[PDB]
Order: C-alpha cells, then sequence, then structure tokens
DNA sequence: GAATCAGGTGTC
C-alpha cells in the first residue's frame, strides 16, 4: 500500500536498495526495481532463507523491470562507502529500462538523480524496495562466489567478504587482495607500504588508489 | 525466523 500511495501520486515508482555496505572486500551492489504484477512472499532479504531469495528472484526477474549498479572497491576507497553507494544506486537507475518519475530509496540521507524519498527500514515498509533488496543481495553473493573461483584460498562464497573470523584468517595467512577495501580498518591494519607498492608496481591498483591508501597507511596509530 | 554473539563505515 505504501508503494501505491506514491504510485498514484507520482507515476512510475522504482524501489532501490543496496548490498555489501559493511564488507571488507568486493564492490557494493545496488538494485532498482519497478514492478506491477503482485509477488507473494515479498520481504527484506535478510529475513528470508538464502534458498527462498533464490526462488523469489527467478520470480522477480520475470514480472518486474530491474536495473543493477555496482561500485568498484577502488571507488569505495577513493569516494568512501557512502558515495560509492549512491554511485552504485544511480547506475542501477541508469540500467533500469523503465525510467521512474519517483524513487523509494531504502535507508536515510540518500538523494539520487531521480526525485524520490528515503524510508528507514524501507526494505520492510515497501514491496518494491524489499524486491530491490533481494536482487542486490543475490547478485552480490553471486559476484563473491566467483571470487572464490578467482581466489581459491578465499571463502568468498561463505563469508561474502565480510569481517568473519575465517576471512580474517585467510587474510593473515594469504595476504590482502586488490578487491579488498584498502581503506577499511581491518585491512589497513594488515596492509604494509611494501605490499601497497607491489600492488601498484604490478599494475593491480591505481595511482590514485595507491596515493590514498599510502597516505592512509602513514596516518595510522594517530 | 529470532536471539545473540561477531564485525564493518557513513550521516548528523
Ligand atoms: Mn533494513
Ligand atoms: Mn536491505
Ligand atoms: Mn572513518
Amino acid at each position: 500500500g505504501i508503494d501505491e500511495l506514491y504510485k498514484k501520486e507520482f507515476g512510475i515508482v522504482a524501489g532501490v536498495d543496496e548490498a555489501g555496505r559493511g564488507c571488507l572486500a568486493g564492490p557494493v551492489v545496488a538494485a532498482a526495481v519497478v514492478l506491477e504484477k503482485e509477488i507473494e512472499g515479498i520481504n527484506d532479504s535478510k529475513q528470508l532463507s538464502p534458498a527462498k531469495r533464490e526462488r523469489l528472484l527467478d520470480e522477480i526477474m520475470e514480472k518486474a523491470a530491474v536495473g543493477i549498479g555496482i561500485a568498484s572497491p577502488e571507488e569505495i576507497d577513493l569516494y568512501n562507502i557512502f558515495n560509492a553507494t549512491k554511485l552504485a544506486m544511480n547506475r542501477a537507475l541508469e540500467n533500469l529500462s523503465v525510467k521512474p518519475s519517483f524513487v523509494l530509496v531504502n535507508g536515510k540521507g540518500i538523494e539520487l538523480s531521480v526525485p524520490g524519498t528515503c524510508l528507514v527500514k524501507g526494505d520492510q515498509k515497501s514491496k518494491l524496495i524489499g524486491a530491490a533488496s533481494i536482487v542486490a543481495k543475490v547478485f552480490r553473493d553471486r559476484l563473491m562466489s566467483e571470487f572464490h573461483r578467482m581466489y581459491p584460498q578465499f571463502s568468498f562464497h561463505k563469508h561474502k567478504g565480510y569481517a568473519t573470523k575465517e576471512h580474517l584468517n585467510e587474510i593473515r595467512k594469504n595476504g590482502v587482495l586488490p578487491i579488498h577495501r584498502l581503506s577499511f580498518e581491518p585491512v589497513l591494519e594488515l596492509l604494509t607500504d611494501d605490499l601497497l607498492r607491489e600492488f601498484f608496481e604490478k599494475g593491480l591498483i591505481s595511482e590514485n588508489r595507491f596515493e590514498r591508501i599510502l597516505n592512509l597507511l602513514g596516518a595510522r596509530k594517530s
């Protein structure tokens, strides 16, 4: 119903949500979702079972229009997690085929390239956002799994890059990766100016990424 | 799914 109020008022209304905010690795995934056909079971992903999201997505990506945006781990470091988040969100709206006259954005304090509004707990106040919530999360998880493929020594399919005990084990044992968020404190902690220069000399990170994390590295213990 | 332990950073 919340959706319908805004639908009647503003016209085409997209729901937006993102996943991967609190992660130590990988990009942040945002999803924009416009939908008219009803989908029973709609609810914020984190209440659902991983396998149910799966069946709800197949359904969602059949009755709805969906845009997907991502922001690079490099962009998180250079821009911060928040602007990287808005950036990802705006890339989703961009990828959406339907151009909404209005957006419902989960959270607070986010203003996108499309006039809209910000709902706290929006992912459980709105069906569109709850749906955008399931798209982001599943798509993200998928990105992380194939990262276990690219870095076999890493349980990215289990911990999704988050600060779990075993993720921190895999980092101390195996080292820090370019896809880790180098500005994120637990990583900054383990990283050395020596590995940082290597990343750069290998052409793995950017000159701008290097300068930041380097300046961040020397700023430690302050 | 809910409880409760862990672990991240942006806004203001
Ligand atoms: Mn929520
Ligand atoms: Mn959510
Ligand atoms: Mn900070």
